[PDB]
C-alpha cells in the first residue's frame, strides 16, 4: 500500500501499547504502597526488578518473532498476552500472588511485542528510518501522556463511587481496554498496511513451536512471578546477570554511561512518585489562580508532555550525553531545593513541574544516543546492563525509603531532598566522565 501507512498502523498500536503500559506504571507502585500493603523497600524493589526483567524481556522475545514465529505473529501474540496480563490485574484480589502472576504475564508479553513492533518500522523504512523513529518515538508519548493522565483519575473517580476495590482494577481494566483497542486498530488494518514485514512470517504458523513457545511462555511467567515475590531470588538473578553481563571497545563507556543514565531514569517511578505522594502540595497553582489539582501519580505524566513540548524546539558529539547529565543534575537540585522554598511540610507543585521540564530536556538530549549509536557501531548485553541499571536504580531510590510509621511530612520532606541532592551531584560526576571520556572518542576516528 505504502510506507507511511504501514508506518501509520504499527505507530499507531504502538501508541496503544504504550497507553496500556504507562497506564499501569504510573500506579502499579502506590498500588504496593496503598492498596496492597508494601513498604516502599519492597515496593521500589519489586518493581525495579519487575522492569529489569521488562527490559531484559525483548531479547528473548525480539530472536523469536525473526527466526521461529512471524514478527507479526509474534507482536500480535504479544499484544493479547498482555492483555491477559491487566486483565488479571484487574481481578479485586489483594493475593500478592495474583498480582505478580499478573506482571510476569506482563513481562512475557512485552518481551513478546516490544522488539518486534520496533522491527516492523524498520522494515517498513527499508535513513528514512530515523524519520520513521522519531514519529514513533514520539507516538508512545501522547499514548503515555493519555494513559499516565487518566488511570490516576479512574482510580480516583471509582475508588469514591465505590469502596476500595476497585478503583485500582478499575484502572488496570482501562490499560486493558487500552490494549484491546490497540489491538482491534492493528486488525482494521492488518495485511492493509503491515502487508511485508518478518522473516518467518510469510508462511503459516508452525504448531510444534507455538507449543513449545507458548509451553516455555507458561514457564517464564512463573519464573516472573518468583523472581518478583522474593527479593533474594532477584538479586541473586540480577547479581548474576551482573557478572554475567560484565563477563563478555568504543560502547563499552557508552553502555556505562547508560547504566548510569537508568539509575536516574528509574528514579522517577519511584522516589519521585513516593515525594509526590507525601511531600508535594497536587494543588497546581497557574500565578496566582487555581487550576487543577493533582492526583501524585498524575505528576509522571509530566514527562512526555514535557518531552513533546521540547522536541520541536530542540529540532531548531556524545557531548551531548555531558549536558544531558548536566541537565538531569539540576532537575535533580530543583528538587533538591524544593524544601529550601515552596514548603509548609509538604508543599511545592511547581518544584515538580521545573523538576520534570529539566530531567525530561536530559532525557530527549540522551534519548536517542544509544541504539542509533550502538547499532551503527551486544543487543542483549545491552538489555541485560540496562535491565540491571533498572534494578540498580530500584536500590537507590530506596536510599530516601520512608519507615511506614512515619507520616510527618515536615521529616519525610529532608529524606527525599537528601537523595535528590546526592543524585544531582551523582549525575554532576557522570557529567565529568562524559566529558572526559570525550577524546578517547577522538584517538579512534
Ligand atoms: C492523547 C493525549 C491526551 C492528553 C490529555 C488527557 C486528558 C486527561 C484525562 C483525565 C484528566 C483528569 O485529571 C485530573 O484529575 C484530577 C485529580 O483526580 C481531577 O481533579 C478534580 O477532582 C478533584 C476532586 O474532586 C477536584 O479537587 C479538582 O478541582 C478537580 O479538577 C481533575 O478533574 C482532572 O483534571
Amino acid at each position: 500500500v505504502s510506507k507511511t501507512h504501514s508506518f501509520m498502523t504499527v505507530s499507531l498500536i504502538e501508541l496503544w501499547e504504550r497507553f496500556g503500559y504507562y497506564g499501569m506504571q504510573a500506579l502499579i507502585v502506590y498500588f504496593m504502597v496503598q492498596r496492597l500493603g508494601f513498604d516502599d523497600s519492597r515496593a521500589n524493589l519489586v518493581w525495579s526488578a519487575c522492569a529489569a526483567l521488562i527490559y531484559v524481556s525483548p531479547a528473548i522475545g525480539g530472536w523469536v518473532g525473526d527466526k521461529i514465529l512471524g514478527t507479526k505473529r509474534t507482536m500480535l501474540l504479544g499484544a493479547g498476552i498482555l492483555s491477559v496480563g491487566y486483565a488479571l490485574m484487574t481481578v479485586p484480589t489483594e493475593n500478592t500472588w495474583f498480582m505478580f502472576s499478573a506482571l510476569g504475564v506482563i513481562v512475557v508479553g512485552n518481551g513478546l511485542f516490544k522488539p518486534n513492533a520496533g522491527n516492523l518500522v524498520r522494515k517498513i523504512y527499508e535513513s528514512k528510518i530515523d524519520s520513521a523513529f522519531t514519529i514513533y518515538y514520539m507516538a508512545v508519548n501522547v499514548g503515555s501522556t493519555f494513559s499516565m493522565l487518566l488511570t490516576p483519575w479512574i482510580k480516583d473517580y471509582v475508588n469514591a463511587q465505590y469502596g476500595n476495590e476497585f478503583g485500582w482494577h478499575a484502572a488496570f481494566a482501562v490499560c486493558c481496554v487500552g490494549i484491546l483497542v490497540g489491538l482491534g486498530n492493528y486488525a482494521l488494518m492488518h495485511k492493509s498496511l503491515a502487508n511485508y514485514g518478518s522473516e518467518p512470517d510469510t508462511r503459516p504458523v508452525n504448531k510444534k513451536s507455538l507449543a513449545i513457545v507458548l509451553a516455555l511462555a507458561a514457564l517464564s511467567v512463573v519464573a516472573s512471578a518468583i523472581i518478583l515475590e522474593y527479593e533474594d531470588v532477584a538479586r541473586v538473578f540480577v547479581y548474576a546477570a551482573g557478572v554475567a553481563v560484565l563477563g563478555i571497545i568504543a560502547a563499552l563507556i557508552l553502555t556505562v554511561q547508560t547504566v548510569f543514565f537508568f539509575i536516574f531514569y528509574q528514579q522517577m517511578s519511584t522516589s519521585l512518585a513516593l515525594f509526590a505522594l507525601r511531600n508535594v502540595d497536587w494543588d497546581f497553582q497557574v500565578f496566582g489562580t487555581h487550576l487543577w489539582t493533582w492526583s501524585p501519580a498524575q505528576f509522571q505524566a509530566l514527562n512526555p508532555i514535557w518531552i513533546m513540548v521540547l522536541s520541536p524546539v530542540l529540532a531548531w558529539i556524545a557531548a551531548k550525553f555531558a549536558l544531558g547529565f548536566a541537565v538531569v543534575a539540576i532537575g535533580f537540585f530543583i528538587y533538591g531545593f524544593a524544601g529550601q522554598f515552596a514548603v509548609n511540610g509538604k508543599t511545592s507543585s511547581w518544584v515538580m513541574i521545573w523538576g520534570y521540564a529539566s530531567y525530561s530536556l536530559g532525557e530527549l538530549l540522551v534519548s536517542g544516543l544509544g541504539l542509533a549509536m550502538i547499532a551503527r557501531y551486544m543487543m542483549g548485553a545491552y538489555f541485560v546492563a540496562s535491565g540491571i541499571s533498572q534494578y540498580l536504580g530500584g536500590v537507590v531510590a530506596n536510599f530516601a525509603s520512608v519507615p511506614q510509621d512515619l507520616v510527618d511530612p515536615l521529616q519525610t520532606l529532608p529524606v527525599y531532598t537528601n537523595l535528590f541532592n546526592k543524585l544531582g551531584v551523582a549525575a554532576v560526576v557522570c557529567t565529568i566522565i562524559a566529558l572526559a571520556v570525550l577524546p578517547l572518542m577522538r584517538r579512534l576516528t
